[PDB]
């Protein structure tokens, strides 16, 4: 069974984190952010900050990844809204 399903946007103090993946006999085979802080030096650290977020949640298969340092609001919100897609099975 493959299925897509998206999280719940956590509003951080740089704004709205949303993320979305695919799991695959359980596993995760996919994960973006669908969003994410922008506008000023938030483009910045979104663009530092997700994208590795993204890998280390393929990688992980949960959660429990490591927050980005410097970019600690959006790695809690990223985790929160990840957190909320898996429990949405």
């Amino acid at each position: 069974m493959a299925q897509t399903v998206t999280g719940d946007v956590a509003q951080t103090q740089y704004g709205p984190v949303q993320v979305r993946i695919t799991v695959a006999g359980g596993k995760i085979t996919k994960a973006e952010a669908v969003q994410a802080p922008k506008g000023g030096r938030s483009d910045q650290i979104t663009s530092a900050s997700v994208p590795r977020l993204n890998q280390a949640a393929v990688a992980a298969g949960s959660a429990e990844i490591d927050a980005v340092s410097g970019a600690t609001y959006t790695s809690a919100g990223y985790k929160k809204s990840l957190q909320s897609a898996l429990d949405k099975a």
